[PDB]
């Protein structure tokens, strides 16, 4: 069995190898990467995401999120208070300001220390889930906006055409900034590319090991675990590493630079945060090793959740038993 530590796994593909995403994504796998929930993927020397990103700063942040915590600092949650429209050029300006500005450090490991320590006294503001991208569409390899898309997935595997769209979502961060702990949508793949600015620091639970997590979440946070049997897909959980470790569950860690990708895969479970300000692109995706993921995923029906449009035929055709149920807490 390839990889039996689930270690994260880093990746350093060839330019010849990079252009087939399908087939390296099933590369990785053959060497056991997704054991470990998490992947990264250094591009070639030869290939670029986009000429510049000199000319960025009119996108806007319509909805730029407050993330408020509450609990203690290591087990936390955090909610997200909606705040005025601002453009990516006045969101910069904000992150490096005197009040949210990344404090010195020594190194990686110093400021984990001081994230760890200080998160829950701060309230940055997150830039999350604006739909777009920033590759160039003459980026062949690679780039985010141009995948086979899960609908085409779903019909190749299982014969049946679905409605529904796949597209990406640029991510606006700063020191501080929190992604809870969480998988995808129907234990969808993620790939995240860190197109600028500072790190991102990553936690991942291995798949094989998702339901120790679920049950620590569960003695941590009871009240909410008592409103909804799946609240992790609520996506404001927060439990640091000293607390994983305390209560022995399975975990690694990792920082992504800009330049790098980091793939999660089905049922990896994640959390972090962002060192500073940056500028990140996501989509979620599948290939055929997900679909018996997506058949066992769990559901939030309880009306918190609430997710895009394109769920809905995941969750009809993959799990039918369970579609009225999901689709009474979408309405
Ligand atoms: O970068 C972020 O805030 C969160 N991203 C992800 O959870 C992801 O790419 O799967
Ligand atoms: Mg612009
Ligand atoms: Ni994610
Ligand atoms: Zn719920």
């Amino acid at each position: 069995a390839q990889n039996p530590n689930c270690n994260i796994m880093i990746f350093h593909p060839t330019k010849e190898e990079f252009n087939d995403f399908d087939k390296y994504i099933a590369y990785m796998e053959s060497q056991g990467a997704h054991r470990a929930g998490l992947a990264k993927i250094i591009p070639p020397k030869e290939w670029k995401a986009r000429e510049t990103y000199d000319n960025i700063s009119e996108i806007l942040i319509a909805t730029p999120l407050q993330q408020v915590a509450s609990g203690r600092a290591g087990v936390f949650t955090q909610y997200h208070k909606k705040k005025k429209a601002m453009t990516v050029g006045e969101y910069r300006h904000l992150a490096n300001s005197k009040k949210y500005q990344t404090p010195p450090h020594q190194n990686f490991e110093d400021l984990e220390r001081k994230y760890w320590k200080n998160r829950i006294y701060n309230s940055p503001i997150y830039g999350a889930d604006i739909s777009g991208s920033l590759f160039d569409e003459n980026t062949k390899q690679w780039n985010l906006g141009h995948l086979g898309t899960i609908q085409d997935l779903l019909e190749k595997e299982c014969g049946v055409v679905i409605e529904g769209v796949n597209t990406p979502y640029l991510y606006f961060g700063m020191w501080k900034t929190t992604f809870a702990w969480h998988t995808e949508d129907m234990d969808l793949y993620s790939i995240n590319y860190l197109h600028l600015g500072e790190p991102k620091t990553w936690y991942v639970v291995p798949p094989e090991h998702g339901q120790r997590l679920e049950r620590l979440a569960r003695e941590l946070f009871p009240g909410s675990s008592r409103g909804c049997g799946a609240f992790l897909r609520h996506k404001v959980a927060l439990i640091s590493p000293t607390v994983l470790k305390e209560n022995g569950i399975p975990f690694n860690r990792i920082t992504q630079e800009a330049g790098e990708f980091m793939v999660t895969f089905p049922y990896g479970y994640h959390a972090g945060f962002n060192h500073g300000f940056n500028c990140a692109e996501a989509i979620n995706f599948a290939t055929p090793r997900w679909i018996d993921y997506g058949k066992m995923a769990s559901q939030c029906s309880c009306g918190e959740a609430r997710v895009t449009f394109s769920m809905d035929a995941f969750v009809r055709i993959l799990q039918p038993e369970r579609y009225d149920l999901w689709k009474r807490g979408q309405d």
